[PDB]
Order: structure tokens, then C-alpha cells, then sequence
């Protein structure tokens, strides 16, 4: 047809709703929930969530492996890390914080 039809992208900025706090059922939980109750917005109505990125907001460029951390990025729910599934005798998360690719495709596109 007469239009380019394949979605527009566009990321959203970086959330960080959830601070860790120590102990066997702390954590930081940067779920789309989460955020949303935090007043933030994510996408808007017509878009959909692309691509979840995950990063620890005071160690942006690391990778997480690199810190020994055990954490879920997962595109359906956003970050989730806790504290129980950490090595000890610390057991505890870092900080994390997330941004969302958001996609909208145009009208009237297969
Ligand atoms: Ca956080
Ligand atoms: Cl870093």
C-alpha cells in the first residue's frame, strides 16, 4: 500500500519505583504494576511493550552476571530481583531501575 506500515518505537525513560531493603523477603520489584501505581506512565493506549531493558541504576554499563546478581527481566512483567535468591552471607539486591520500548503500528497495516 501507500503507507510504510511497520511500527513506530520509542523508549520510554528509565523507572526505578523500588529501593531494595535488606532481609529474606526484601527485593526491588520494577513491575509494570509497580510503576503504574507510582504515578508513572509507561506506554500510551495505542502501543504495545517491544523490549524491556534492566540495569543497576547506580551500575549502569555492567552486565548484572558480573555482579552475581539473580535477577528476571522478562518483557511481560517488567524487573524483579529478590533477596532470598542471592549468594550470602549478605543476601541482598542491588538497586535496578528498567525502561520500555513502546510500539504503535500504524492504521490500517497487516
Ligand atoms: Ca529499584
Ligand atoms: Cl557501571
Amino acid at each position: 500500500g501507500g503507507r510504510d506500515c511497520h511500527p513506530r518505537c520509542t523508549w520510554t525513560k528509565w523507572f526505578d519505583v523500588d529501593f531494595p531493603s535488606p532481609g529474606p523477603h526484601g527485593g526491588d520489584k520494577e513491575t509494570y504494576n509497580n510503576i503504574i501505581r507510582s504515578g508513572e506512565k509507561i506506554c500510551r493506549r495505542p502501543e504495545e511493550i517491544t523490549r524491556l531493558q534492566c540495569r543497576a541504576k547506580s551500575h549502569p554499563e555492567v552486565s548484572i552476571e558480573h555482579l552475581g546478581q539473580v535477577v528476571q527481566c522478562s518483557r511481560e512483567e517488567g524487573l524483579v530481583c529478590r533477596n532470598q535468591d542471592q549468594q550470602g552471607p549478605f543476601k541482598m539486591c542491588l538497586n535496578y531501575e528498567v525502561r520500555v520500548l513502546c510500539c504503535e503500528t500504524p492504521k490500517g497495516c497487516p
